[PDB]
């Protein structure tokens, strides 16, 4: 019962000693490292948003066609949650056919983006999704066709549905477009609930469910905000799942993650923000509704 006030005191003492640093930076040196050999190769090198930022090659996602395979995004499977999710970069021009070609073989049913499209500075992302209902996207190179079929645009974030052409095959898909608009580089969201509740939408549309392909999450370089969104969502399903909510290591839950990707999490405010949401997030899900 009490046993989140526990927690809570436990979260204020962290808060107190100003131990957030100190927790994240011992996570991060901790975290596993395995290689990235075909995110290296030079003919690949036009495909990585960022130098040192890779999909590690046991984890990535291959694309399924002609001579290169590589997409720079990595397939996270937590076992005790029974949630995957394909974790990627904000796509390059050159690369948003080979994004959607992704989302269409792995069957995802729903994209998560938590950074915003920027033409300008250092950390971009490509239009790849049309913006204008009347004018669809063809991807030649991987022949596919989008089309906006609506939107809904809210304060916080805003929820699209695009239908996904396979241009061979002629069938379709709808997919569900989940883009939490206010979600700083290196920052934290508006807040705890917005966060919550933009979670919880992504949720209901069955998006997460295991009938479907998984979800593709990403940012601009997807690791700080798609390791955020993703460690979350997953703590807060085995604090459901588990008899006991305090035994949910968040430590361990990161450092778990981090087998399938690098980097998740890149600041101690986002890994307390985690933490905050979860708690809360909890005391929502397996309190009074
Ligand atoms: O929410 P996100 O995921 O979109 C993000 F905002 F957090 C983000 C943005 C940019 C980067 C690449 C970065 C810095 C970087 C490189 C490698 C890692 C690592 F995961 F491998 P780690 O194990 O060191 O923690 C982390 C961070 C960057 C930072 C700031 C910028 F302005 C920029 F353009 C690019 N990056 N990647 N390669 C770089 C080479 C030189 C400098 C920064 C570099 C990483 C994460």
């Amino acid at each position: 019962k009490l046993e989140f006030m526990e927690m809570e005191k436990e979260f204020e003492q962290i808060d107190k000693s100003g131990s957030w640093a100190a927790i994240y930076q011992d996570i991060r040196h901790e975290a596993s490292d395995f290689p990235c050999r075909v995110a290296k190769l030079p003919k690949n090198k036009n495909r990585n948003r960022y130098r040192d930022v890779s999909p590690f090659d046991h984890s990535r996602i291959k694309l399924h066609q002609e001579d290169n395979d590589y997409i720079n995004a990595s397939l996270i499977k937590m076992e005790e949650a029974q949630r995957s999710y394909i974790l990627t970069q904000g796509p390059l021009p050159n690369t948003c056919g080979h994004f959607w070609e992704m989302v269409w073989e792995q069957k995802s049913r729903g994209v998560v983006m938590l950074n915003r499209v920027m033409e300008k500075g250092s950390l971009k992302c490509a239009q790849y999704w049309p913006q204008k209902e009347e004018k669809e996207m063809i991807f030649e190179d991987t022949n596919l066709k989008l089309t906006l079929i609506s939107e809904d645009i809210k304060s916080y974030y805003t929820v699209r549905q695009l239908e996904l052409e396979n241009l061979t095959t002629q069938e379709t898909r709808e997919i569900l477009h989940f883009h939490y608009t206010t979600w700083p580089d290196f920052g934290v969201p508006e807040s705890p609930a917005s966060f919550l509740n933009f979670l919880f939408k992504v949720r209901e549309s069955g998006s997460l469910s295991p009938e479907h392909g998984p979800v593709v999450v990403h940012c601009s370089a997807g690791i700080g905000r798609s390791g955020t969104f993703c460690l979350a969502d997953t703590c807060l399903l085995l604090m459901d799942k588990r008899k006991d909510p305090s035994s949910v290591d968040i430590k361990k839950v990161l450092l778990e993650m981090r087998k399938f990707r690098m980097g998740l999490i890149q600041t101690a405010d986002q890994l307390r923000f985690s933490y905050l949401a979860v708690i809360e997030g909890a005391k929502f899900i397996m309190g009074d509704s």
